[PDB]
């Protein structure tokens, strides 16, 4: 597999215009006919070459001329002495039916569906198979009129018509040339719910969701987040959707999320369905951002697209933050916050940290699929929210309109949108670019003095980023470094020098800087990097007690958990290293204090307690350290939650019961109670034994919805209680049906504690509700073992990578983009002791040697054995 890189860039030599498709649709063959108007741009003697993959080649026509100038190669069909401007029309054949890798068209249940993104069209014919290729689509679609009753793609009917046989067609016309990774089409049965959106300038949108047989029940939170999603688009952006029709398919096998395609949307029914019995208040809030975050790339993604794919950060970055804000303004902004920022230590920073690290725009990619990546999308995130911290909100949505009035329309850049807001805006952001460049997290060192002579207070700020392994040089960042400095009454003391206020968001944009402040009253505690103002690692040497006077004082909700997380980093890397000396946990009194404090007050938003009471993961906590030790960090954040369910048993009782609610609403001041009870039930379950098990039985078999019942059911698993087995067993024999109910329970069997857990998860491969043919299934309870589990997956004897491996050899042939998702953990051999890396190693080197390895393992496998 040979690598694209990004300086590789150049204009394609032919564009096409319009594509007219039929696809006379069957399972085991689907004969496609495309019928392309096309451009030469570039050398008169320059040939076309067209992308395909895996697709029989019927017949090729220039003009309705049979074509003998062409030849076929390894992913492509090239196309030689064509005239300036023709109708290329090619006809080939696939088999949805044989497509595992779920790419191209491919079959989900009895439905027929697509997914393009990234490079999947060339599955389905020979085209321009990137980005900055833009056409206007028509697609007929005949097929059985029993088996595929609904014909769908993007836009709008057009035409239709019934044949002998009993077949029908369908024909769709979308007005917005499009890359081709937008194409989309459906062919199934379903139920339908129905709605409709009317535009602040009063276009009626149609809105249309289809949904499996008999999930209808499930639905109307999906229909009611399109909903919001529109509204709080034109509210917050000034967009307005643009089409007369909105459909979004549901579908049960999918490799990822859910997918932008224009006006059909298709999503994994995770990301749909929804019913208080089968979903959490977590699955709710999910559906709404992933339905958010589709209708966002509408503009950021559809109507703006990306010239090539390592531009992706273009859509994913700044979608992301759309989806973001939109979670925030509807919900609570601090507990968003709070957990994109818990997603960017525990988990981004350690993808920087690694063998695949790269800068949010690529340089090098061999599998783009390998490349949607918690660094494009989340860090891409915080790029944009830094922007938006440079300029402020009015000046960022004057960006978004300049961006928007430059390049509606067409493919752009990275560095276009970054121009667009430079230009807009009059801040400068030529130094900000190199966010875009670099890889790897940089660790900002702040030092501080205070001078009561002159009333100044000093903050010297380092930064550096460590060379990473895909690139030996590193430079400087423009750093948005916010703060605010409290005094002994917790008041804000005003920030100034030399007689005017400064900005409290710091240009950190040196290897070193000082920066002085004046009329600083009295000696303050600050609050450093607020609302993790840039993706950073910071290093200031806390006091306990100035953290607990900012979980006491601090202004922003954030900044009161923050401090709380810098409290118990001290506490679990001190208990970690006496892990390792078979010594116990030691705790300062006044740290559990302070968390007692949190239980007790009154006036602290229940969202917020909920938050600072619920301890980093084991994958934050590993980030807390250059070799982890993922033994020593699972049993420390046992021991940590048992000693603070002693010390707090009675306050934890009483908050979880002040917390009950006898109704269940999916509304933001109920989900913030609930989570704060459930925080409350994870101690509980932790201390005197008969109680808990008491507590957690009975929430188990009182809950009035899942969010209860799981929270229940997954204390029970993790403090190992008496009632787990019967609980386990009643769910299963509930939900056993439901394959999206049943994810939750492989998770918890896949992350539990019990000594025997590898032997668990091996025996529910063999599991009624459990199928190698389904992502969802493979992710909960594979993915689930090797990913949130790291005590059992690097288990010492080696067992959890030999098992690894084994699904592995199966994946890699069967669906390389999932493989490639659950390869991940072995790829981290190097944070490792040196007999779990050897291990590892010889895991990977089994890997390497597969036969037909595919492009997107080998890629991950090159780099981590390097
Ligand atoms: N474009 C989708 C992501 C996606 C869905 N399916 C995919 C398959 C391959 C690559 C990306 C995807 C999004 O970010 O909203
Ligand atoms: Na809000
Ligand atoms: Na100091
Ligand atoms: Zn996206």
């Amino acid at each position: 597999p040979q690598a694209k890189y990004r300086h590789d860039y150049r204009a394609p030599d032919y564009q096409i215009t319009d594509i007219d498709l039929t696809f006379d649709l069957d399972a085991q063959k689907t004969v496609v006919t495309a019928v392309s108007q096309a451009v030469r741009h570039g050398a008169s003697d320059a040939p076309l070459r067209l992308n395909g993959e895996d697709l029989k080649l019927v017949s090729v026509h220039i003009n309705d001329e049979p074509w003998t100038a062409w030849k076929e190669e390894e992913g492509a069909l090239v196309i030689s002495n064509l005239p300036e401007r023709f109708t290329l029309k090619i006809i080939n054949e696939i088999s949805p039916a044989a497509n595992t890798a779920l790419e191209g068209l491919y079959q989900s249940g009895d439905a027929l569906c697509t997914q393009c993104e990234a490079e999947g069209f060339r599955h389905i014919t020979y085209y321009l198979d990137r980005p900055d290729v833009l056409a206007r689509f028509t697609t007929k679609i005949i097929a059985d009129k029993i088996k595929y009753p609904f014909l769908l793609s993007n836009g709008n009917r057009v035409a239709q018509g019934e044949l002998e046989n009993g077949r029908h067609w369908v024909q769709w016309q979308d007005p917005f040339p499009k890359p081709c990774y937008l194409f989309a089409l459906v062919a199934g049965d379903f139920d339908v719910l129905r709605d409709t959106f009317t535009t602040r300038s009063g276009r009626e949108v149609a809105l249309e969701l289809y949904v499996d047989r008999g999930n209808l029940d499930r639905a109307p939170w999906a229909m009611t987040s399109l909903k919001n999603s529109m509204k709080w688009d034109e509210e917050r952006f000034g967009l307005e959707y643009d089409l007369d029709i909105y459909m979004i398919v549901a579908v049960d096998f999918f490799n990822m999320g859910a997918m932008e395609n224009k006006g059909l949307n298709i999503f994994n029914s995770k990301y749909v369905l929804a019913r208080t019995d089968t979903a959490t208040d977590k699955d709710y809030l999910d559906i709404e951002r992933v339905i958010g975050h589709e209708y966002f790339h509408n503009w950021t993604g559809n109507r703006v697209t990306c010239r090539d794919w390592f531009q992706l950060s273009l859509k994913e970055g700044l979608t992301v933050f759309r989806d973001q804000e939109f979670s925030s303004d509807l919900g609570s902004r601090a507990v968003n916050r709070i957990n994109n920022v818990r997603t960017m230590r525990g988990l981004q920073f350690a993808e920087d940290a690694s063998p695949m690290a790269h800068p949010i725009r690529p340089d090098m990619v061999i599998e783009m699929n390998n490349f949607y990546t918690l660094t494009v999308y989340e860090k891409g995130a915080e790029v944009i929210r830094m922007i938006h911290t440079l300029l402020g909100e009015e000046n960022f949505q004057k960006g978004m309109q300049l961006y928007f009035e430059r390049h509606d329309g067409s493919a752009a850049t990275c560095d276009d949108f970054v121009q667009a807001m430079e230009d807009a805006s009059n801040v400068d952001l030529s130094h900000f670019r190199r966010w875009y460049s670099q890889s790897g997290t940089p660790i900002v060192t702040v030092k501080d003095d205070y001078n009561p002579e002159t009333e100044q207070y000093t903050l010297t700020i380092s930064q550096r980023t460590p060379a990473t392994p895909d690139q030996a040089e590193k430079q400087p960042l423009h750093i948005p470094f916010a703060i605010e400095l409290y005094d002994n009454e917790g008041k804000v003391i005003p920030l100034q020098k030399g007689g005017h206020p400064v900005n409290s968001v710091l240009n950190v944009t040196q290897a070193e800087q000082t920066f002085v402040f004046d009329n600083v009253y009295f000696q303050p505690v600050p609050a450093l990097l607020c609302e993790f103002s840039a993706p950073v690692k910071l290093e200031y040497k806390w006091s306990d007690q100035q953290l607990t006077f900012l979980m006491r004082h601090a202004r922003n909700d954030f900044s009161r958990w923050d401090a709380a997380q810098s409290l118990l980093a001290t506490y679990i890397k001190l208990n970690v290293a006496r892990h390792q000396q078979g010594q116990p946990l030691s705790l300062p009194v006044h740290v559990a204090d302070a968390f007692r404090a949190v239980l007790l007050d009154e006036k602290i938003d229940p969202a917020l307690a909920a938050e600072i009471l619920t301890l980093p993961s084991v994958n934050e906590m590993a980030e807390l350290f250059d070799i982890i030790d993922p033994i020593a960090i699972a049993e420390v954040r046992e021991a940590l939650t048992r000693t603070l369910a002693t010390e707090l048993a009675d306050e934890l009782l009483a908050i979880y019961n002040a917390n009950y609610q006898s109704e269940y609403r999916v509304e933001h001041e109920d989900i913030a109670k609930r989570t704060l009870r459930n925080a409350c039930l994870r101690f509980l379950a932790f201390g005197e034994t008969h109680l808990a098990d008491v507590l957690v039985s009975k929430q188990f078999h009182e809950a009035n919805n899942m969010t209860d019942a799981l929270a229940a059911l997954s204390a029970a698993v993790a403090a190992q209680l008496p009632c787990r087995d019967a609980l386990m067993q009643e769910y299963d024999d509930k939900w056993h049906q439901n394959g999206l109910v049943m994810d939750k329970w492989f998770i918890l069997q896949a992350t539990s504690p019990a000594a025997n857990v590898l032997e668990t998860v091996r025996g529910l491969l063999q599991h009624r509700s459990f199928t190698m043919s389904n992502p969802n299934r493979i992710r909960s309870l594979i993915g689930a073992f090797a990913g949130s589990n790291p005590a059992a997956f690097h288990a010492e004897d080696g067992s959890g990578y030999l098992f690894l491996v084994e699904m592995l050899t199966d994946l890699n042939s069967r669906n390389p983009q999932v493989a490639s998702r659950l390869i991940e953990p072995l790829i981290r051999l190097k944070r490792y002791d040196a007999k779990r890396q050897e291990k590892m190693r010889a895991a990977l080197e089994q890997l390497k040697g597969l036969e037909n390895l595919s492009g997107d393992l080998y890629e991950k496998i090159t780099k981590a054995l390097a």
